[PDB]
């Protein structure tokens, strides 16, 4: 069970722990997925193309993964987020947290 969580709080959190997080396609070039949230960002290692996910430079994605080090995690799975309504999501999700 992955924790909810915004890019800006993935570098508080343990090296391998399990995450799941919101980001922006800033890039996605030969392997690496780079995400963008506000001014916080992550290098999402997409290692291996598997069917169904198709991105899009600028288009928001759900990403469950595991954190590396600081900045970088390793992908499992790649969720559209198309017309998710942002200013909800993060009060939904700031709300599990103040739990």
């Amino acid at each position: 069970s992955a924790k909810l969580i915004f890019i800006n709080q993935i570098n508080d959190c343990k090296d391998g722990q399990k995450l799941r997080f919101l980001g922006c396609v800033q890039s996605y070039k030969n392997g690496i997925l780079r995400l963008i949230d506000g001014s916080s960002s992550v290098t999402c290692d997409v290692t291996v193309v598997l069917p169904d996910v198709s991105i899009q430079k600028h288009e928001w994605l759900n990403i469950v993964g595991r954190k590396r080090q600081d900045g970088i995690v390793d992908v499992l799975l790649i969720r559209s987020a198309v017309g998710i309504n942002l200013p909800r999501y993060r009060q939904m999700v700031s709300e599990r947290q103040k739990c």
